[PDB]
């Protein structure tokens, strides 16, 4: 099984502008937990993720959740479209992630692999623990 | 494999009269995601649950923060110490989260289980596709 084929949705997306409140409503109404923050020149070309981690620990410290969102972002962590699932697991397992970015060949965004996509089917949880 | 070996820290609990950024502050200085809130006359007891997806949510909605946490929590979605571990994904799965509470035989907090110790090591993932 490749990446590609498990990713049936949008991921979760925003301007590299986005302010953290922006990110936590398009995070709630998709209910996912990780936006990839990206290029102002592409809209496809991620340049960051901020996790509902990210935000809840800016609710911890009493930041401005009007202010930008890039602050709180990381670097992504990425897999091709075109790699086998077993890869996006072993980069989630050794980085301590519960998901990680699929882009293409070209480093355009395709989707975002969570581990609830991996870990609940049979056929891919045989795949994965062999 | 049961529920309890797979247990790495004391769950994050506070009581059910927490606020939501005392409940943020708790989890973000844990590093784990699921908050426990427990009975006022029994800290061993579960009421109920706070997640920073509930969190998530308060941010989005605009909502005190600084005001009470139990109005954003969840009934505990609960597993015994002594469960299987297929047992827990199982819940996780038909429930649509990412955490249970485990819980032991009289009801008390033993821990929170993640989806993080469930999915990752060879073996477990072997015994969730075996059931």
């Amino acid at each position: 099984i490749r990446t590609s084929e498990l990713l049936k949705r949008p991921p979760v997306s925003l301007p590299e502008t986005a302010t953290i409140r922006e990110v936590a409503t398009e995070l709630a109404k998709n209910r996912v937990g990780l936006a990839v923050l990206t290029a102002r020149d592409n809209p496809k070309r991620p340049v960051a993720v901020v996790s509902e981690r990210d935000i809840l620990r800016a609710v911890a410290q009493r930041l401005d959740l009007d202010g930008p969102a890039m602050p709180i972002a990381n670097s992504p962590i990425t897999v091709l479209d075109t790699d086998p699932v077993h890869v996006a697991a072993e980069k989630m397992r050794r980085h301590n992630i519960r998901h990680v970015v699929v882009v293409n060949k070209n480093g355009e965004l395709v989707g975002v692999l969570s581990i609830r996509d991996l870990c609940f089917e049979r056929a891919i949880l045989l795949e994965l623990a062999t």
